[PDB]
């Protein structure tokens, strides 16, 4: 559970969102890229392994559970690619809210940044540092921090 | 302590690799740029306070202390911005001794990617994971789960 994450992808502005959620705490990692390739997937998921211990990651869909650069990518890392079939069905809709409020905050945001990787990246921040009392970002750590001990 | 990070910037290919290190841990971010840019620096500054709770960053050069887009990105994200000079002697030699680390690391990997951004995060992650026993990013996450508590 420390080491498990959930890929999705998001759409907006003509362009994708890839994000990363560590699924027991809420905490994020998001890029936007121009569309969602193997080669995109296998780089972000590198990025995240080397910031983050990531054991497991669900994959988003089928062509990146296929994807043999995904496959490589997982295997360098030392990552369990598995499916991201909702066997619980609250996976989903948990899923789906969490990208209605992402894009939320990206629109108040928006106008501040010329760019929307700027944007993305303001509504990261927003999302991790919310307090609902501890953060996504302070349960991340402290779930890590008891796993090592 | 468990906030102040230190910006390093350094070449490889023709093409610049921007660092930031958790002073207290070792524990590394870093990124592949054409260039160092006031804008770039801003980005990946961005980036970093989204995932790591960045109190203090001490800034790699007058450039971008001085930049007013680096100066946005730190209001912003809540960041004071601090020079980056060694008053501590100790520091620019740790720093070098860094830079010729991750790029020992990246030389050893170089190979296997056939894009330097990929080199460099595959160096990363190495960098992070390495035992020393504990690693970087086992020190990163104890410090900042001891600072929330
Ligand atoms: N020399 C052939 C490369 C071997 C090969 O296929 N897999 C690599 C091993 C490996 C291991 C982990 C992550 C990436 C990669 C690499 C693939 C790759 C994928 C995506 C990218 C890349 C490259 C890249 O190759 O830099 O660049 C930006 O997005
Ligand atoms: N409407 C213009 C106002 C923008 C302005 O001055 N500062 C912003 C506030 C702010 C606050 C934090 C980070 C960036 C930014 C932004 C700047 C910026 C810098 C670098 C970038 C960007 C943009 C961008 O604007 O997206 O894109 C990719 O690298």
């Amino acid at each position: 559970s420390p080491g498990i994450w959930q890929l999705d992808c998001t759409h907006l502005e003509g362009k994708v969102i890839l994000v990363a959620v560590h699924v027991a705490s809420g905490y994020i990692e998001a890029e936007v890229i121009p569309a969602e390739t193997g080669q995109e997937t296998a780089y972000f998921l590198l990025k995240l392994a080397g910031r983050w211990p990531v054991k497991t990651v669900h994959t988003d869909n089928g062509s990146n559970f296929t994807s043999t650069t995904v496959k490589a990518a997982c295997w360098w890392a030392g990552i369990k690619q598995e499916d991201g079939i909702p066997y619980n069905p609250q996976s989903q809709g948990v899923i789906e809210s969490m990208n209605k409020e992402l894009k939320k905050i990206i629109g108040q945001v928006r106008d501040q940044a010329e760019h929307l990787k700027t944007a993305v990246q303001m509504a990261v921040f927003i999302h991790n540092h919310k307090r609902k009392g501890y953060s996504a970002g302070e349960r991340i750590v402290d779930i890590i921090a008891t796993d090592i001990q």
